């Protein structure tokens, strides 16, 4: 009988997901709330056959919207291509998103992250890491891979705040997504003027792109890097003051993978992919026009695949066959950068808070349940 797509967490149990995810056999028929008949798909091995095999669209027009479709994507929206017209774009960023390209980021990352610290230190305890910390810093991030002014910095944080952060409207968050597009338009322009060596510039100098192309490129690494990360920050932190005896283990190499896969953030039946063609999977038989949706938290505790894959053990030596990023084409482009900012972000935290605690009981952190990116909508912390 078809599931509607679970997202009831067990009270006490932030971390994990929702029993009726987990309880669910590897491929199960799903209702989607338009009344599509699709599918859920919970294990690992399955999942990797949906994100890698080609007869499976991320176009937006063959697709069933997973929770709350005509138009196709905006010229740069890559996400949501399929191949050739994806490779074009993935092609030309590639280059940007090394190891290396973003190694020369990390002393901005660094100074981002301790002039947040410095605040708080400054303002003295109790805040909230959400506004003081985790949205802040990758939004800051962002705007130096953007190349944003400083005069500017102000400008972009608000919207973006107002995009990510708990009680604003509907309407707040559209207004703030006009501005913020606007905005980048008009950098796009700037930098058309008298490119540099920034990303923005790069691609203006080396490529064929248009301002609109340009224009959405940059939205798009705002919109699947702010909260993505924001949100590993702030939960991954809750997690941490909750199991404290790893954060000794906090510098293992795979500590950052680890709190990837434990917390899977992008939670909610994505990635998702319209079926171009029949395809059987597990003895499923998925028809064409079928959505197919996976549910990353489970996938990333499969225990085919990962031992012990309830418990948070960040020097547990099977952490990288995870997916908390994806798969296939469109595995995550900023996953260079997302790592990077995680590292420097979580161990800044701890080095100069090491009394770090929740200022409130852990039952009152509420949970963004029904978000793209699960995380803490506040996390009030202290310290001594
Ligand atoms: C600097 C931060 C990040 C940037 C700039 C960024 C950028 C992007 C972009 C452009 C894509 C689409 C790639 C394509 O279609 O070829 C993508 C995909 C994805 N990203 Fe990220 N990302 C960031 C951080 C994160 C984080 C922290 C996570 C999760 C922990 C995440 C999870 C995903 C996943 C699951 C996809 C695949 C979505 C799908 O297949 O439908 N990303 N990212």
């Amino acid at each position: 009988e078809p599931v509607t797509l679970p997202t009831g967490r067990a009270v006490g149990y932030p971390f994990d997901p929702p029993p009726d995810l987990v309880k669910l056999p590897p491929v199960s028929p799903m209702r989607f709330p338009d009344g599509h008949i699709g599918w859920l798909v919970t294990s690992h091995a399955a999942a990797r056959t949906v994100m890698i095999d080609p007869r499976f669209s991320n176009r937006p027009e063959h697709k069933h919207p997973v929770f709350s479709a005509t138009k196709a994507p905006a010229p740069g929206w890559f996400i949501n291509m399929d191949a050739p017209e994806h490779t074009r774009y993935r092609r030309m960023l590639i280059s940007q998103f090394t190891v290396r390209r973003i190694k020369e980021l990390e002393p901005r990352i660094v100074q981002i992250t301790e002039d947040h610290l410095d605040a708080m230190a400054k303002a003295g305890p109790p805040v909230d890491l959400v506004q003081a910390f985790a949205l802040p810093v990758p939004s800051l991030v962002i705007c130096e891979l953007l190349g944003v002014s400083y005069a500017d910095h102000a400008f972009f944080q608000e919207q973006t705040t107002i995009m990510a952060s708990v009680d604003k409207t509907q309407d707040e968050v559209t207004t703030a997504l006009g501005k913020l597009t606007r905005y980048i338009a008009e950098l796009v322009a700037t930098k058309r003027l008298s490119p540099k060596d920034d990303l923005l510039g790069s691609l203006i100098t080396d490529t064929d792109l248009t301002d609109e192309e340009l224009t959405n490129i940059a939205l798009l690494l705002l919109v699947a890097g702010h909260e993505t990360t924001a949100n590993m920050l702030g939960l991954g932190t809750f997690a941490l003051l909750q199991h404290p005896e790893q954060i000794a283990a906090l510098d293992s190499p795979d500590a950052v993978e680890e709190l990837l896969r434990y917390l899977s953030i992008v939670h909610l039946g994505t990635p998702n992919r319209a079926a171009l063609e029949d395809v059987e999977l597990e003895g499923q038989m998925i028809r064409k026009g079928d959505t197919v949706a996976i549910g990353l938290p489970a996938v990333n505790r499969d225990p085919k695949v990962f031992d012990e894959p309830d418990i948070l053990q960040l020097d547990r030596v099977d952490a990288r066959k995870h997916a908390a990023f994806g798969g296939g084409i469109h595995q995550c482009l900023g996953q260079q950068l997302a790592r990077v900012e995680m590292r420097i972000g979580f161990t800044r935290l701890f080095a100069r808070f090491p009394s770090l605690r929740l200022a409130v009981p852990a039952e009152e952190i509420k949970l963004r349940e029904k978000s793209a990116a699960y995380g803490v909508w506040a996390l009030p912390v202290a310290w001594d």
